[PDB]
């Protein structure tokens, strides 16, 4: 019962937050195309974005 | 600039309503698999559904 | 023939679901769904497809 | 070498964005992003990827 689980993962992310990697994987798009889509909709005011954060490994 | 427009169509539908046909097209899935996904998530309480309605042509 | 179904749908201008049609005529659900889908494929009826949306 | 960057990140335990790093050191954004990505690829840093969400 993969498909219900894949759709639920997408729907949950739309609300909680999705990555370009996740969008690329669901749509079968290359990473740059997913990133562009998301960046354009962020610019357009459709999405909010939390920028990537880097921290020390333990 | 297709990809921003495709993503925006999906995101709009998640809120306003999506069809099995639309889900099949975005995910590259067969229709029956999209329908099953949506029906299972409707059963699970994740989604609401407006059933198909038929009316006379003019 | 679908004479009864079309007459019914002539009144209800917003349209009817297969379940509403099955209940009205006392037809099995499969029979209602197949009759409506047949009439849609023939161009007699228009169909608004089932839509699913997120709960708020 | 990334001696300054790692020292900075040693304090800020929740982590920093490339923009915050660029602002702190007065480095061009590309330089900040490349240095962090290099250190992430090397296994020195962990990275929480950018997430986008719908407006309510």
């Amino acid at each position: 019962a993969e498909s219900a689980d894949e759709l639920l993962a997408l729907l949950t992310s739309v609300r909680q937050g999705m990555t370009a990697g996740e969008v690329a994987a669901h749509f079968g798009w290359p990473l740059e195309k997913a990133r562009n889509a998301l960046e354009q909709l962020f610019s357009a005011g459709t999405l909010r974005k939390r920028s990537s954060r880097y921290r020390l490994k333990p």
